């Protein structure tokens, strides 16, 4: 009915010790640090001198203090008001007279709170001050993380206190505000924190990890530079031909595959292990082997589990026993639908577009996969569909930065 | 002072059963059928219809009756006459008086024999009839082998008959026909043969791996195509800019160590051990982990260990103690030298060329990391180092294939 948190080490931690991925991994960085040196080189030669300019980076992360501040506003939010508001209906429910109007009230209290101060907050803060496109998707990404776990704070301390007062104590066992503070800043998703943790805090080994985050951030960066540059900057010559749009989605899949397995290690691996071992809870893994993956099942059960793990619990068991339809075997079909949809919602502010490949990239991936040999089917359709959005993706955001064509039902699909 | 055949399975077979590794390979299989389909569709957009043509194939490949002839002539002479002449020296030196004269006459003879019919026929082969030029490489690849097993069996065979015929036996140790000719098609170099064997042939498995490199040589063939048609194919406005040819150094590496990650797995791994199980010598590794090679010293030494066996053994060993100098740091540096313009050689023939950038780019490797952050730095000096060749090659290759510019003293350096 729950999970058990058990302390063991990361996967790819333990694994990357042996060897041969050991030089995998050194592979990595070497290319990475032949293209900081083809960068380099490139700019000596394009400009005679006065290499390092880094001017993508300053133009996707322009407005950094407006970011910073709405940050802080959302997390201070985030951070009262949910636990007053718990606080107050816990009281309320324990001390007096029937509370069923009162938990109804208080459940539309929190349920207004979270949609406007989660929604209208981080969603119009980018339609009213025109963010880069790069600052709109940290503040967003927060905004999800936010109200994923303020519903699982919420949902995990109704019952708790429903049985609480079922057996009538005084006692209510209300949470604390040290604790809900640490879950703010848990690498998990799920209010049942971190009662397994780690012993000590190895600096050195944070360190080494969140400069791992630096880096990695770089690579992406230099792999947008010398691989999305060149083959979408502006070359539309509008030929319209099918060839054309193969090559793209041929040439697209090595800086789609790279940024895949990289953003996978440097977010989930090193970024969730730095806020792991800075917090004392290194003690869950938060993914298993997602390449020894035949089956689409297995895939999405150890994609980021963190995710996984929430929207299973919460959003499966909940949203199912809610209907118990004649038709259950949506039963993953729906969830994964509304997760489609998020991430959606998560390329539909940051990109200014509601262009959804993603969508029925994924509807058709399930619909045609879900009816050894399997797991080189998935890798070919993992390389063919990564490629595929991240061409599309790209050249509908040139075609609509070559002219704003000044409700967007699918743009820029005709090369301006 | 010799050399012990254990009967060990080969590193990657061992290695390739773990799963994470299986992944890699099922990976990779998942590109090249990517690659097919994506050809397909290029071919059915470009045509209309009628896909599969092979081309590059069958210009590649055109003189193939030419090239078994060769190879045919070529394996009965290397089969008949080396084993005659040392039948007719060992009689004649173990029969009658002093020999020394008769000694050196028979070596004479074999060292006339390797070099005329060894050099001659395989190489005027190719420059009287004009072959294609991939279909060089195999017989020029050939003759190679041959004359370093002919050297083998020679330098083994030699002093055996002079211990004996010191100890004064009329049973003279010379070597019987089928051994010999078990050798000819043996995977190791040194004529101390598999006496260490293999009970059984799995004909499923030599079967699997026989196909394995027929895959793996259209994994070749198509890489090529992709890759290496739209980067070389006359484009030829010439700039002469460092930015375009920083930019081939940079856009080469890809298919470079793919072609040289593939053809190390396919001929070493898969060919080779086709022609062991079939063979019943399955007995013998011939690459340990190439990847885990901190120092130059270590990647010489299992980087295709039958090459570097025969040339230690033989050229190091011998053409030592022939000289001892007062500068024996060149111990290596001597043979790799040789083994360097041998490389040219190779690179000689089937390109038409002596454009010795293989040569400078290794003295240039060893003389510079002579003197784990060194695996890194490993995989990066072999990334560009690939990367530069094969676009230097590829570049001077397809120049004078622009004009023929009808002595190659560095042609085709200016873009005609
Ligand atoms: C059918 C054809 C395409 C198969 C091609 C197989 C090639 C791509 C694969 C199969 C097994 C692989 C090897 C297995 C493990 C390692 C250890 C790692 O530290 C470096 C890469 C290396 C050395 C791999 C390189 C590529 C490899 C040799
Ligand atoms: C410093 C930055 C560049 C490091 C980037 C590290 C990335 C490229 C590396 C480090 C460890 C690697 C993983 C280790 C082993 C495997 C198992 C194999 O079956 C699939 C690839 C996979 C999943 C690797 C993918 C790429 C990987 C995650
Ligand atoms: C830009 C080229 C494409 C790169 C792909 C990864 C980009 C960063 C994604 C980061 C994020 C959002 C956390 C994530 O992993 N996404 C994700 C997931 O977790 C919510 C679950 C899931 O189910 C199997 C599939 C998912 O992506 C398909
Ligand atoms: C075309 C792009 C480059 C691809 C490189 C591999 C091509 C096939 C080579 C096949 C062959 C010749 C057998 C070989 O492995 N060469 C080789 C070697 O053995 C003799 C020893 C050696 O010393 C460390 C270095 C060697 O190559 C640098």
């Amino acid at each position: 009915q729950g999970k058990i948190f058990i302390a063991r080490r990361s996967l790819l931690d333990e694994l990357l010790e042996v060897d041969h991925i050991r030089t995998i991994y050194h592979m990595f960085i070497a290319l990475l640090i032949l293209f900081i040196l083809s960068t380099l080189v490139v700019d000596y030669i394009d400009e005679g001198r006065l290499v390092l300019e880094f001017s993508l980076l300053s133009y996707a992360f322009g407005k950094f203090p407006t970011v910073v501040w709405t940050w802080w506003i959302m997390f201070l939010s985030t951070f009262s008001v949910p636990y007053f508001l718990f606080q107050h209906w816990a009281t309320g429910y324990s001390k007096s007279s029937h509370p069923l109007i009162r938990s109804l009230f208080h459940g539309f209290l929190f349920m207004i709170f979270q949609i406007g101060v989660l929604g209208f907050g981080p969603t119009y803060v980018v339609l009213a001050y025109t963010l880069p496109p790069a600052s709109r998707f940290i503040i967003i990404f927060e905004q999800i993380r936010f109200v994923m776990k303020a519903h699982s704070f919420v949902r995990e301390n109704v019952p708790r206190v429903l049985n609480s007062a079922k057996e009538k104590s005084s006692t209510v066992p209300i949470p604390t505000v040290n604790q809900y503070l640490y879950f703010l800043f848990a690498p998990t998703l799920i209010y049942r924190d971190s009662y397994p943790r780690n012993p000590t805090v190895r600096w050195g080994y944070v360190a080494m990890k969140f400069a791992q985050v630096f880096g990695c951030f770089f690579y992406v960066y230099y792999i947008f530079e010398r691989l999305c540059a060149p083959l979408f900057r502006n070359i539309k010559q509008e030929p319209f031909s099918a060839r054309v749009l193969v090559l793209c989605v041929f040439n697209s899949i090595l800086p789609g595959v790279l940024i895949l397995f990289l953003t996978f290690f440097a977010f989930l691996h090193c970024w969730l292990n730095a806020f792991a071992e800075m917090l004392r809870f290194g003690d869950r893994m938060f993914y298993k082997d997602w390449w020894n993956s035949t089956s689409y099942s297995n895939y999405y059960r150890t994609w980021n589990v963190v995710v996984h793990d929430w929207l299973y619990y919460y959003a499966y068991k909940d949203f199912l026993w809610f209907f118990s339809k004649r038709f259950k075997s949506a039963a993953m079909l729906a969830v994964f639908a509304v997760s489609a949809v998020v991430h959606e919602y998560a390329l539909a502010v940051c990109l200014s577009f509601f262009y959804p490949v993603l969508f029925v990239l994924f509807m058709f991936f399930g619909m045609a996969f879900n009816f050894p040999i399997w797991n080189v089917l998935m890798w070919t359709s993992l390389f063919l569909g990564n490629g595929v959005l991240l061409c599309f993706y790209s050249q509908e955001w040139y075609a609509r930065q070559h002219c704003p064509l000044k409700d967007y039902v699918r743009p820029r699909s005709w090369t301006c």
